[PDB]
């Protein structure tokens, strides 16, 4: 019935929905269009921070990065206040996740280095976690704006959910690096109307949002039951039939999350 409930919800919002919740010891995987491609949009910033943590000792977080006004070409709530001061790698990770700061993300991509301003290095990191699906080809803001047919800058709910599983619940990062990523996602400022709005207040939610053209609205989360049982939740959406300026619908993600929460709850 639950694939039917997701299909009804998507029809009612005039959208395409994708959902993946990985299996646990006690729960089946939840999958709806889970192997269909969707744009990352800013959801890639969570694994990008993991890539920078993975590659470097934690002393690297104190490295100062300077930049100029020419580096601000995407929504950058933190980096546009620090053009004259610069920002540390740690401050950039914080901004990339908690404020979805595009300049911060582009500077972290450059910190990974190599062809395409770091986009190849980012993609290679996802390949190292066994993700052969996802790809990042463009920096901010172009990666939000590919037409629906373009595989560039896309992932699948399945792929990104298993990446996030590995990073937050698995062994991809040592505990100190894992704790930094977890905390930044836990204090994200952008996600109140998405997966967070679909889970009861006694569930902890950590997340990273994404938003873009063609009605794209995404959220990737790790949630903790009131008794400390964790689950990964990936919800992706777009509205290819509404044009490049279709309105993203945050509440569709909240409603899909409500359905997920209904199946995961155990009173």
């Amino acid at each position: 019935d639950l694939a039917d409930r997701f299909a009804e919800l998507a029809r009612r919002y005039d959208a395409r929905l994708g959902v993946y919740v990985p299996a646990t010891g006690t729960t089946a995987a939840i999958e709806y269009r889970a192997d269909e491609r969707f744009a990352f949009c800013s959801t890639f910033k969570a694994p990008l921070v993991a890539a920078v943590l993975h590659q470097n000792p934690l002393t690297h977080l104190d490295k100062l990065i300077t930049y100029t006004s020419d580096d601000i070409r995407s929504i950058s709530p933190v980096a546009q206040q620090h053009v004259q001061t610069g920002m540390t790698i740690g401050q950039l990770c914080d901004a990339a996740i908690r404020y979805s700061d595009g300049t911060a993300a582009n500077l972290l991509l450059a910190d990974l280095g190599g062809p395409g301003g770091g986009t190849a290095a980012f993609t290679g990191y996802l390949r190292s976690l066994g993700d052969t699906v996802s790809r990042l080809d463009a920096e901010e803001p172009e990666l939000n704006r590919d037409p629906p047919g373009d595989e560039r800058d896309t992932t699948t709910p399945h792929a990104i959910a298993l990446v996030l599983q590995q990073l937050v619940l698995g062994n991809a990062l040592p505990p100190d690096k894992r704790a930094l990523l977890t905390d930044w996602m836990a204090r994200n400022t952008t996600g109140a109307k998405r997966i967070r709005a679909g889970f009861p207040a006694d569930w902890k939610v950590i997340d990273k949002t994404g938003t873009g053209d063609y009605g794209r609205a995404n959220d990737i989360a790790v949630v903790w039951s009131p008794t400390g049982v964790p689950y990964v939740v990936a919800v992706m959406s777009d509205r290819a039939g509404g044009g490049y300026d279709a309105e993203p619908r945050e509440a569709l993600l909240a409603e899909a999350a409500t359905c997920v929460a209904g199946v995961l709850a155990l009173e």
